[PDB]
């Protein structure tokens, strides 16, 4: 193992992404503002907020982020860039080596199940099965400590009510959260070296829903921004986020869950991060520089 971690390795999509496309995009893609610096959010995402929160002076010098929007599991346009690709980015830059000291942290799948794909079952099944491997690899290569997080009911975006693919959305999470949980059962099982941890994020956001004036949310249905999608721009998540038209944010954002069609808010992504926080505390992990 390794008793105090000094980084945090994360591997996801454009839930997770701290600025990756939008260099790529030469910062025309999120268009920012109304994004916050090239983040699909307006303010940080949860994965930055949680560095910070362990590394307050200087949390970008222990985040290796190699989230890009747009990504998600292979199974090719739909998709940006996938999971094995970011996982061997890392090892290309480290020797090929998972250094026993960082917290990997994998959050992936939303991108492909919000790409409404025609074959169900073959999509859940390939995006377990990417999530799998590209977990087996990196335990194979030294990984130590692995946090693995669920999805939230995709059933729940705006994107979801607005197309009528609410029940399609939410099978794919239910039945995704499902597999998954037996994935990170398996990996337990058969790597107790390895310090396994899980985020049940389906449950921590439908508790957030449950209670969202609470958590501060006067909105839960609406959007920030405004987009306007086609039909052949409503296959990807990375087409929503192009499709917004800048000059139509609303100016004030502080009561909605979501800021594009399918992205929440930088106060979502606070929630996430503290809740996260809170989970990693409670497991007993130390970070220290
Ligand atoms: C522990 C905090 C609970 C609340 C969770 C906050 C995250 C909100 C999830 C909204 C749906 C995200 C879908 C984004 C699209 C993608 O990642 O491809």
């Amino acid at each position: 193992s390794m008793t105090p971690l000094n980084n945090i390795v994360v591997f996801g999509d454009s839930l997770s992404d701290n600025g990756n496309l939008y260099e790529y995009m030469k910062h025309q893609l999120p268009q920012s503002p109304p994004y916050f610096e090239g983040r699909f959010s307006n303010g940080p995402v949860w994965i930055e907020r949680l560095a910070a929160s362990y590394f307050p002076n200087d949390p970008n010098s222990h985040l290796l982020d190699y989230a890009f929007g747009g990504a998600g599991v292979s199974v090719d346009d739909e998709v940006f860039f996938t999971l094995r690709r970011e996982v061997n980015s890392y090892l290309l830059a480290h020797q090929d080596k998972a250094s026993p000291d960082s917290l990997f942290v994998i959050w992936i799948g939303a991108n492909n199940y919000l790409g409404m794909p025609v074959e169900v079952e073959e999509t859940l099944k390939n995006v377990n099965r990417g999530i799998a491997d590209s977990i087996q690899r990196l335990v194979d290569k030294g990984a130590k400590h692995i946090l693995v997080l669920n999805l939230p009911d995709l059933g729940r975006t705006p994107a979801a009510l607005e197309f009528g693919s609410v029940e399609e959305m939410t099978y794919f999470s239910a039945q995704h959260n499902n597999a998954l949980s037996n994935t990170v059962d398996y990996f337990k099982k058969t790597y107790p070296e390895v310090e396994w941890l899980f985020f049940d994020t389906g449950s921590h956001f439908d508790h957030v829903i449950e209670h969202a004036s609470e958590y501060g949310f006067t909105n839960i249905t609406g959007t920030c921004s405004f987009s306007i999608v086609d039909e052949i721009t409503k296959n990807s998540v990375l087409k929503m986020v192009a499709s917004v038209k800048p000059e139509l944010t609303e100016s004030a954002c502080d009561g909605y869950l979501f800021f594009d069609l399918v992205h929440p808010t930088a106060l979502a992504h606070k929630i996430m991060a503290e809740k996260a926080r809170l989970m990693l505390d409670e497991a007993g992990v130390e970070f220290a520089e």
